[PDB]
């Protein structure tokens, strides 16, 4: 009753929580995949557009001539080409290892909450459709015990009548004697 | 899998067949206890009209000369009154019992199936919920892991270009130098 309804509630919000918790993961994964995919569709579909990405595009000045010194500035456009791949995917391993993350710090809890919820929701639609069953037989049950009380009522009722009948006849054939 | 669902299948037309059979119960006693309040609100609700029916209505004359073959024409009324009371009585005894007997026939075996098929259902549901939720996070690892597999290869494919660029620079430099 109480327990049952307040243990309900408490595992609901808990539930609530760890569920907008999963679904906020998966939809940041999403947004990133709408960007990203657009982004492998382009400059990182090919060496080509990624060199033309970076020419028009070029890294800081600092990390160039730090990183990619180099006479030839074609080779130049390479070695840049080269650190925006490693770039990116130090961008997708941190993505990654935050989605893990996030998944495997709500997924239990939301498993057994799911499991232990429904078990208790449904527990209780079980018992009460069983007890709407018994309650309905109890009530019939109680509707032929009344006729029978309301048949030894009328029979009593009946013999009354028939003493006062029996009185109200001594008396008319005492009337009737004495009007001879 | 499959045995999950024939043990749904098994269990759900057993539970029709005690539902029906519960049912059938309930709906003689209602339709009983349609007609039988008539009855106590009319010549069952007072020796009176008891009397008058009897009067109107009477026992046969086997049973009547049988049972109450007395010579005062009014005890006769009330002595067939109380044998119509008696004979009510037991038809409302045999239903009651009729009622007891059905229903404990079924009610047992009902409420095990209500509890079993209901708590396999429920098992499916929340498997199945949960399994959509790790189903869609592994989609998720897939699409980060090819994102990854794409930047590798099109950094083999950037260092191909390059080394086709430098065979090409190579050849350029030759040329220039004979052009001169």
């Amino acid at each position: 009753g109480e327990e049952d309804a307040l243990n309900i509630k408490k595992a609901a919000i808990a539930l609530r929580g760890d569920l907008a918790l999963l679904k906020a993961n998966f939809e940041a994964n999403e947004l990133f995949f709408i960007s990203e995919d657009v982004i492998f569709k382009t400059y990182m579909s090919s060496p080509e557009l990624l060199l033309t990405y970076m020419k028009i595009n070029p890294l800081d000045q600092n990390t160039a001539e730090q990183q990619c010194g180099i006479s030839d500035k074609v080779l130049v456009l390479y070695c840049e080409g080269k650190l925006k791949i490693e770039q990116e995917k130090q961008n997708i391993r941190e993505r990654l290892e935050t989605s893990l993350k996030a998944y495997q710090s709500n997924i239990g809890g939301t498993a057994s909450l799911i499991t232990a919820s429904q078990t208790l929701v449904e527990s209780l639609k079980n018992k009460n459709f069983i007890k709407g069953i018994r309650k309905l037989m109890l009530a019939h049950n109680k509707v032929f015990l009344n006729y029978l009380e309301e048949l030894d009522a009328l029979e009593r009722s009946l013999e009354q009548s028939k003493r006062q009948y029996l009185q109200e006849r001594q008396s008319s054939k005492i009337i009737v004697k004495l009007e001879h």
